DNA sequence: CGTACGTGCGTTTAAGCGGTGCTAGAGCTGTCTACGACCAATTGAGCGGCCTCGGCACCGGGATTGTGAAAAAAAAAAGCTGCA
């Protein structure tokens, strides 16, 4: 087909920031929409 | 029904005005280079795609908490007295 075009987040810096700050705890993709 | 506000006086206060005198600092000019744009080549961070397995949604069952009804007490409340 084609590869989806490229979108451009934040979600891989929140995660690694939440995982300083909680390392037992995740989020949900809306959660991270919100972020 | 109780009194906090609005009105209207006389007394007091300091804003406003116009002026002067002093200089902090706003803002302008000219110089020079530290810093940021631009570029080309390099390459690794982050993208999409994909797979998985454990959190969490949902369920049923039981424990727990809170509500409302009725009956019965506690209490204020009300109408009812003669006196003074
Ligand atoms: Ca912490
Ligand atoms: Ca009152
Ligand atoms: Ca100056
Ligand atoms: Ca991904």
């Amino acid at each position: 087909k084609r590869k989806r075009s490229r979108k451009e987040s934040y979600s891989i810096y929140v995660y690694k920031v939440l995982k300083q700050v909680h390392p037992d705890t995740g989020i949900s993709s809306k959660a991270m929409g919100i972020m």
